């Protein structure tokens, strides 16, 4: 087999609670009774895991360990999924700048993604995971409604069709975790998007962010901005393009 200085031993992980799972499990647990994990358990050839393993960043949750059945251990985020705490309970209070700054660390790990050449290839709320004090972090490295049309249609993943996700999850930010192309099913979008067609400016959204999530849709993925452009306008968001910004009923 012939493993790294990642892998342990199956037994050096006490499982605990379960949090959620389709292809596996996910767990809250503690590793050798010392340190609170989680641990992504998959159903019964890696690297693929290279880039779990290459990766690091403080907006990118963090891997602790690999086993070989093939379990992944990881750092603990506390308030689950970005999907979920978005439409929970804590998503009436959220108001843009909260889903601004969330934006802002989502893009900070995604422009570290683009330093270092890689590509995640399924950017979404259901794969961001929030931990204490709104801190977010890109999960899941390893479904047409986030995706960019020449990767959708011809397998052509880059990080400019990443970027195309961020603008979708977005949408998802701003509505406050809403199915994006509601009413739309998946022909229709590929069809609709094909066509020209964008959604509009969500309900109470500034129109200078929804004109971020058109530059982010553009046909030519080239034309699509860095994620470095996006961390970077994010932040200084409510200085630089709203300074004049007032809290709303949602927003
Ligand atoms: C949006 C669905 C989902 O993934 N929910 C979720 C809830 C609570 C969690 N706690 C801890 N970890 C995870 N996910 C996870 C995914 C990959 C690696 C580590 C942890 C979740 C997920």
């Amino acid at each position: 087999l012939a493993k790294d200085a990642w892998e342990i031993p199956r037994e050096s992980l006490r499982l605990e609670v379960k949090l959620g799972g389709c292809f596996g499990e996910v767990w809250m647990g503690t590793w050798n009774g010392t340190t609170r994990v989680a641990i992504k358990t998959l159903k019964p050839f890696l690297q693929e895991a290279q880039v779990m393993k290459k990766l690091r960043h403080e907006k990118l949750v963090q891997l602790y360990a690999v086993v070989s059945p093939i379990y992944i251990v990881t750092e603990y985020m506390s308030k689950g999924c970005l999907l979920d705490f978005l439409k929970g309970e804590m998503g009436k209070y959220l108001r843009l700048p909260q889903l601004v700054d969330m934006a802002a660390q989502i893009a900070s790990g995604m422009a570290y993604v683009e330093r270092m050449n890689y590509v995640h290839r399924d950017l979404r709320a259901a794969n961001i995971l929030v931990g204490e004090n709104l801190v977010c972090k890109v999960a899941d490295f390893g479904p047409i409604k986030w995706t960019a049309p020449e990767a959708a249609l011809y397998g052509r993943f880059t990080i400019k069709s990443d970027v195309w996700s961020f603008g979708i999850l977005l949408t998802e930010l701003t509505t406050k975790g809403r199915v994006p192309y509601p009413g739309m099913v998946n022909r229709e979008v590929l069809d609709q998007v094909e066509r020209g067609y964008r959604m509009p400016c969500p309900p109470e959204c500034p129109e200078s962010l929804h004109d971020l999530m058109c530059q982010c849709w553009r046909k030519d993925p080239e034309e699509r901005p860095t994620f470095e452009y996006l961390q970077a306008f994010l932040e200084d968001y409510f200085t630089s393009t709203e300074p004049q910004y007032q809290p709303g009923e949602n927003l």
